[PDB]
């Protein structure tokens, strides 16, 4: 149960009054926490396995080690005592989560919503017996003799991938897509969704779940490319989207936002999975939501203890979008430390937008450095122009040349 | 004139390929500044004279010392080598100012306005002399004689110090007596105007302008500011009229802050501060992510250009929605600060504070800020207030006391 409780104070980073977080990944995502929590005098402590991660440029502290490593996490908890630890990936030590919380540690929302999150068997099962929510046609297989039996049984096209993928047509990619693998049933759908449903307290000292627009997104190869809100569904299958989040978030419990993935056909909405942690899609409302309530400001607000202004209407709590926004990521194609961008002229001049650098050393083929942002009051007009601005940047590292995209 | 040239090329905080500011000066207004920095993967150097002040514990790095000691600053600098050295309060070594720029340092936005900046009766001639905008009627007097007449061809009542007392009449000019006699104007709103020098497109300067933003002082401390001000579409071009007089003989890269006074359709120029302004703080909710007065500064001097709107052969940079700001200040000295009252105060709509993360209190210090939005001005204006005025605050060795 919730280690919390409502707070109505806050002290000053770096004095002995100072509340303190601890972010167990030093991402983007964990970068954008470390400055709401600076805005408002909280203390940030970030943890990562390489050094000058994005996060920890901005925080007050940083520690560098293995976080699949128990005792690493230990000497930094024990010497730390933050008011929250804040996982921002899934490689982390399960079991010093636990630890940490049956010691007195919150562990954000709770160790078991991460622990659940990470076996992809038991999220599903989670999904359908717990929280009872409907998801697409599903099989699992132990070998490739069942794995023929489930592609078959499902039908084709059939999406394959690992518990922890491949894209089956025919029964001639069944063998080219094979262990645990889940098959699913491939659903035509209008558009995919993350809802970033939270758990905070109300005046009352109660926990009651917020929901903000649903965020829209497409991934390039399993890789969120761009996303954008409010996603361009339904009445109806907007309130069906809360529906389904607070079945999930209410198994789940505990405080933080949550990034509940679905599939939305016309009325029609499926889930798919969710992390209990702000998620990259969710970087939309870097601009999309007012300062101070961007995911990473409601996740952080939420796990302090502190409160959400909202909007009840048709008895869901929701939170008012301020403009419609998009945004486009900006991925390396080549590998080298100190990244460097260019073509800021034209894409810095485009009205309505602008660019984040994350501020990663280094590059690798594939990994995200920063993200176009982009708003207007015509959600089309944002994500063409999100688009536009990242496809205007290049990069380069000290060993390679300039490359596009 | 401007060393540095239009900026096409970004590197990364932390490696060799890093751009660097060094900012003089790390209080609120410094910390924003290296937020957007941050944002940028721009490297950040704070420095000023106590250490964990705001813009340090944002910064990557951070220096502490006697600011007004030229030999500080220029060991600072020549560890540094920033690429913008960007002065966040007026009490730094001018000398040190102008010698970096000599010595080829890009000193925002050049060493020239600080200085102008700085020497008020030489700012009030360049007003007049140079940038040739009105401002209130003043003249100066030597001899209890001269004062007479000054009072006199001024008008009544007139203000009156020397490089001071309030006469209404005949009757207290020699109660009052280098001294200045400046006439009085019963305005109906202070506005600050920030306008910002950068680079176009075609790497030429241009002179952008957001709304103008109101603002009333209290006791030489602002206490609450708003955009848009409540002025008339005259008033309103006749201030960015005003602004790029005065900035155009400044000159340099990066955001001004052009005091005037506002009566019906009438503006006068007032004061200026080369650098981001306390009642600026509003565009933090006002203006959209990445493009309050600390962004458009950072961008600014940084060589970057800025999206405008162009209307009536003026360059406007477009509002996103009014807010208002209130201060928080506190009432009690000590060290450790606290607040409390924040159910309540984070419960408000369309509001929230930011909180500065000053170690240390005195008596009338600025802890922090509330901010609000909303479609109509005076409502943002309220609740900011009201959102303020709900929290209180504590010392390590004081009690609680409210706003």
């Amino acid at each position: 149960v919730v280690m919390i409780k409502l707070r109505d104070e806050l002290g000053t980073a770096t004095t002995d009054s100072a509340q303190k977080i601890l972010l167990l990944g030093s991402g983007e995502l964990g970068k954008e926490i470390a400055i709401e929590a600076q805005r408002l005098g909280v203390e940030v402590v970030a943890v990562d396995r390489y050094a000058n991660a994005p996060a920890m440029q901005v925080a007050h502290r940083s520690y560098v080690g293995n976080m699949m490593d128990k005792d690493f996490l230990w000497s930094v908890v024990e010497r730390e005592k933050p008011d929250a630890i804040i996982p921002e990936i899934e490689a982390i030590n399960l079991d010093a989560l636990f630890e940490f919380e049956k010691d007195g540690y919150f562990v954000v929302p709770n160790a078991r919503a991460t622990w659940i999150a990470m076996h992809r068997e038991r999220l599903r099962e989670t999904l359908v017996k717990e929280a009872k929510v409907p998801t697409s046609r599903y099989m699992y297989a132990t070998t490739l003799d069942e794995l023929y039996e489930a592609c078959e049984k499902i039908g084709y096209p059939c999406h394959t991938k690992a518990i922890m993928s491949y894209f089956v047509k025919g029964p001639e990619d069944i063998p080219k897509a094979w262990e645990k693998i889940i098959v699913e049933e491939h659903i035509d759908f209008d558009v995919e969704v993350t809802e970033l449903a939270v758990r905070h307290f109300d005046e009352n000292g109660e926990i009651v779940t917020t929901f903000p627009k649903p965020v829209g997104h497409y991934q390039i190869d399993g890789d969120y490319h761009a996303s954008w809100q409010p996603a361009e569904i339904s009445e109806k299958a907007e309130r069906e989207v809360y529906r389904i989040a607070k079945r999930i978030t209410d198994v789940l419990g505990g405080l933080g936002i949550f990034g509940v993935e679905m599939f939305v056909k016309g009325d029609k909405v499926w889930a798919n999975e969710v992390s209990p942690r702000p998620h990259d899609t969710g970087m939309v409302t870097l601009a999309s939501h007012p300062p101070g309530f961007s995911e990473f400001a409601l996740h952080l607000r939420a796990v302090l203890g502190l409160p959400i202004p909202g909007e009840w209407v048709d008895g869901y709590r929701l939170f008012p979008m301020l403009i419609p926004a998009a945004t486009h990521v900006i991925k390396a194609k080549v590998s080298g430390y100190s990244p460097r961008f260019r073509g800021l002229v034209k894409a810095l001049s485009v009205p309505n937008a602008t660019v984040r650098l994350f501020g990663k050393p280094e590059a690798y083929v594939g990994r995200r450095l920063g993200i176009a942002l982009a708003w207007d009051k015509d959600v089309e007009v944002a994500k063409r122009k999100a688009e536009m601005v990242a496809h205007m940047i290049e990069l380069r590292t000290r060993s390679s040349d300039w490359h596009d995209q």
